[PDB]
């Protein structure tokens, strides 16, 4: 096919351990987690895949498995451009409850409800919520409008602030002929598969992309492709 | 009253730091991480804050620059990668150590080399056994003939330094952009020499120490308002 894209999504982070939400939380990689991206890194280098641009999200889980990818495939050359459109989903004010304390606090009916919806968003995250000022003062998004920066997301709103820096940035790159790797997060990836395969809300609710493990996209020149996604690594995996 | 930080990465495996190792890709050793493990530990004690960083397309700076981020909690933060910050390129001496490049050209042409600012040392040719490794490495297949070196001088590296430093570096400065830049000996010399404004045999005898924060203050004109100082304990 004319073109090739690989996504990745990082693998456990400190706060999967915990149960706890963390979307814009900047939790780091587990050892586990970390080791996944190892093991994701050799796949690609097995494979002899070559990159010339490289995208992610400002969330060191993310940028760290990048990274640990670059490093298992000797391409820490490559350029590298972040940005928070590939964040996770903004979890709201569950970010940094467990599943304990969300059920606790909202009932199952509640709970239910938010897990199988696509645009219902989950509370916001208040100025008195313990990590407000962690993430919504965090310099890291000072250039961000009011209107950009989310105060919670549904699925819907994760895609639609996702999927501007897709078209506005990273097709210009792959229509000039740059192989791309995305290192990012299960929503935000979502939104791009959505786009690629032209999926229902259903379908896309439904997918959850393998963490640590390259996903291949055969894509002929205007971005459709040609066949179904690809996993790579050992046969088990 | 701008802020600018360099670091300059510190040992590189197989000894190859004592070895000329230029414009091959040799990673960091441990103990040079270890370095610029200490070097980011002192910026984050100092609650230093960067914008946007600087690098050259060498694993060992693009690494000491990772060390860093971590240690300070900036992994986020924008990173521009170039080869004009590489480090010098030494030539046919690249992977020699002190006593086989005396004995493979004597020591009267090897001090006139360490001495010289403007006399390269003899290209990487084909028998080289980095030959193929760096001139036909997928990073550089964008230079143009001029542009990829197979030797330079002191003077040539500065020389396609300054360039990315004028054109890249200095308008993020003039636009308040806290700047860290991650690089190698003689480049960060480049650097040091545009600054302030030193003559050949200054920068010659110039030697920045490896894994720690060189810190600039500059002013409107990106002028030192005085000496460079480093950052630990
Ligand atoms: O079971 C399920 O898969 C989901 S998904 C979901 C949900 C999705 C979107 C919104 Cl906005 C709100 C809720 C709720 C449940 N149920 S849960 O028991 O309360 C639960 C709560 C937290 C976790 C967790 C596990 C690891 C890391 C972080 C969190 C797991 C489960
Ligand atoms: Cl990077």
């Amino acid at each position: 096919a004319a073109y090739k894209l690989v996504l990745i999504r990082h693998g456990e982070s400190a706060w999967n351990l915990e149960n706890r939400f963390s979307g814009w939380y900047d939790a780091d990689l587990s050892p586990a987690g970390h080791e996944e991206a190892k093991r994701g890194g050799q796949a690609l280098r097995d494979a002899g895949y070559e990159f010339d641009i490289c995208f992610t999200s400002v969330q060191k889980r993310a940028i760290r498995t990048l990274w640990t990818v670059l490093d298992a495939i000797d391409q820490m050359w490559l350029p590298v451009v972040r940005t928070w459109r590939l964040n996770e989903r903004h979890y709201g004010g569950l970010t940094g409850l467990n599943k304990a304390e969300t059920a606790a606090k909202h009932g199952e009916a509640q709970v239910k409800i938010w897990r199988r919806s696509y645009d219902v968003p989950p509370p916001p995250m208040e100025p008195d919520h313990p990590f407000y000022s962690n993430i919504s003062k965090d310099r890291r998004y000072a250039d961000l409008t009011e209107d950009q920066l989310p105060s919670c997301e549904s699925l819907k709103d994760t895609i639609a602030r996702a999927l501007p820096f897709w078209n506005e940035e990273i097709v210009p790159q792959i229509k000039e002929g740059k192989r791309v790797l995305i290192a990012a997060h299960g929503n935000s990836l979502r939104g791009i598969v959505k786009h690629l395969e032209g999926l229902s809300e259903e379908a896309i609710m439904e997918l959850n992309l393998p963490t640590g493990i390259p996903i291949v996209y055969e894509l002929d020149k205007n971005l459709k492709p040609i066949k179904p996604m690809q996993f790579l690594g050992d046969e088990e995996t």
